[PDB]
């Protein structure tokens, strides 16, 4: 009767505004929570074609999808059926700043995601507005508790055309809806996110992520 | 060049929608101002989301650099942006991790500015001065104005005074963009600010706000 | 207060040693100044490591807030710190990753201030404005003075003017500590600064530097 | 085609100044470069007992000692016998900022390390001046090239007494002495550093580190 099933569906609606450009994006996917793997088909419903690199949105498209070993507390699987929410800031090295929120609920075998994304101050000659990005590099999220709230800090980098990189700092706070969800100790979550396929304007994107929790060296 | 259509006495009309730490709110504003004196006041009314669960002070600079006294030797991007108007986007990075972004579309009709304002903030700690409403006021500040990536940009070291005389630092970056073509870009300059909540009811559902701003070139001709 | 053994005209003696991007240097300075006017000037000479391979400008704020005009309504922590003296520590964080720290231990014998200065910088990119010497000057600035955990702290939004009238941003954080126990701390206030190189030889082995600084309470006051 | 041996000696000399406190610390250790392991006995020679937390110094006490797999360029082992140097900034969340430098050379089977360390603006009641730190948590360094120089950024955290964490951002730049050493692609270096033993005043410290380079998920 556990709330997390081996094979679950993801329903998602994101609405947002980057540099004044409004958009709405729907997502429909599937995933294996215990293997930390998920995939989603995304469709721009409003605001297509997007004038900014689709990659800035992709980590906003659920830490339920992370394989947690036994010795690390799994805050996110413990947050269901009721669910949890997160808030995030993305601080890019050229001054562009985004904030995002996701309210996550569950019914039967399906997670529901109410997503908001806002970005300001991206320069017109920067790699985001020039759509010069190729992918997020693999990353490692550092998970710790601060003021009673599980917090994830990430040194991220977008690979650009030309083999340069473009740095972004992520800070996420995760909050279970129900009281009594046990907070975890310090730990790390490896991430790899990839756009598997897209049409020319990125009005249709298939996205994939793999995530694994561990305790660092030497144990993991 | 360009003539302004800015008048010595103008009206201000403002609607803000936003969301801080997940709480939705809508706030309306109606005020007057003296553009060439750089002074303005506004009556604010929380329409949705009252009583606000966070310190009202974090919103107040989102509540127009038209209201800044510019001397003749510094180009005035803002008065030269009308009648068509301009927009700005802003990040507020607080020292305890709280981050806000805001934007304002400013138009003009007759003697009235219209402001379409959006405000979103995340990651404010539950026991911090913002969610505990321990702020007292913004200290007077100086905005540093310069052209970055072809765009007029204002960077400000800001500080909220807290109860128990302590300060809570916030870093501000704003980009300003005229709607019309051909607006001349200024050289580097400073804008002194002082913003004040003159009065408010107990829950800050109603707030009277005041700002005074003066542009200058720094020492010694300050 | 006015019980100062600070005189209206003071000599300034300085030795800086440092290392930027692996390059060692020693620089001596001899100047004079008017503490109550907030003005000072200095002749600087590179004794070792000349000609410097980085922009001289990054060094110049390390070349004493005694030379700041304080009005009577603001507590003057720096003039009150003498005759014993005070020390400061500083970080300079540049927008392209270059970071500097600096310290100065300031003493006084007779009519002369003595300055033991150290300056270390790391992580300047090979083709950035510092290592390529594209800086023209510091822009005028305003330092924001406040108390944090018992120590007077000054935060500054600084900008180096570059070739082509672009700007290169640096964030300054300084902590100031009187040697004597019990020197009274000021409330929040603002110090305008304008630092300028008045002349130099081609390689900047010899530089004449000037600074004007004035404390104030911001608008609508000063 | 070697230069670097499976077992190598380490000689270190650090001079520095934190909060105005001058200090000199000597190091003598051994390590296995191809296994990414090293141990060092440290001894304060001037400025002891230190008035600040010893932990802030320990990552300044050589990425030679990192296990690099065959599919990733090993910039550090390729830098010898000539050597290389690094510069680092540490930015703590409460305003304390450190810079450090190390000039690494090699004479026979021994590495030599000329280390400098300077720290400023640590609050008198912060965990560093109050010596309230317990250890660095395991970390992951993100390694990428920027303006021709191999750069590593780290989200780091000190565990404190009282079940709390104290966050520090590290940026290091690494420069081979010899011209033309091949730069690597983007990659990640897991770290775990540990004070194994120490006397009461931390005037003698036994330090240990384990480091392993990898390409992130799923390649690890």
């Amino acid at each position: 009767m556990s709330a997390i099933k081996p094979d679950m569906k993801i329903n998602l609606r994101m609405e947002g505004n980057v540099n004044g450009h409004h958009f709405v994006i729907d997502g429909d996917g599937t995933g294996k929570p215990f293997e930390g793997k998920q995939s989603m088909d995304l469709e721009v419903k409003e605001g297509g074609p997007l004038p900014f690199a689709f990659d800035i949105l992709t980590t906003a498209f659920n830490r339920v999808f992370a394989e947690y070993p036994d010795h690390i507390q799994d805050y996110f699987k413990q947050s269901f059926p009721k669910g949890y929410s997160w808030e995030r800031s993305l601080t890019f090295e050229d001054g562009g700043i985004c904030i995002a929120r996701n309210d996550i609920t569950m019914e039967g075998d399906t997670f529901y995601n109410k997503v908001r994304f806002h970005g300001v101050n991206f320069p017109a000659n920067g790699p985001v507005m020039q759509k010069k990005t190729l992918k997020w590099e693999p990353s490692t999220e550092k998970m710790y508790v601060r003021d009673g709230v599980l917090t994830g800090d990430i040194t991220m980098a977008l690979l650009l055309e030309g083999n340069a990189h473009y740095r972004c700092d992520s800070r996420t706070t995760y909050k279970a809806k129900e009281k009594g969800v046990k907070l975890p100790g310090y730990h790390l979550v490896d991430h790899c996110i990839e756009i598997l396929s897209h049409d020319k304007d990125y009005n249709k994107v298939k996205l994939y992520e793999h995530a694994v929790a561990h305790s660092g060296l030497p144990d993991n």
